[PDB]
């Protein structure tokens, strides 16, 4: 799709990839959205998360 789902970007691609995916159109919880910034999360930083706002795209 033009807005796929990715969350493993902090496992090897690094925070830079998590920040580029959150600033691009990606799959949200109910539809595709894009956000302003990002950070890595999880017990070992093995997850990617975006920062609001997150308007439609």
């Amino acid at each position: 799709q033009n807005c796929p789902t990715r969350r493993g970007l902090c496992v090897t691609s690094g925070l830079t990839a998590c920040r580029n995916h959150c600033r691009s159109c990606h799959r949200g919880d109910v539809g595709c959205v894009r956000c302003s910034n990002a950070q890595c999360t999880g017990f070992l930083g093995t997850t990617c998360t975006c920062i609001n706002p997150c308007p439609r795209c």
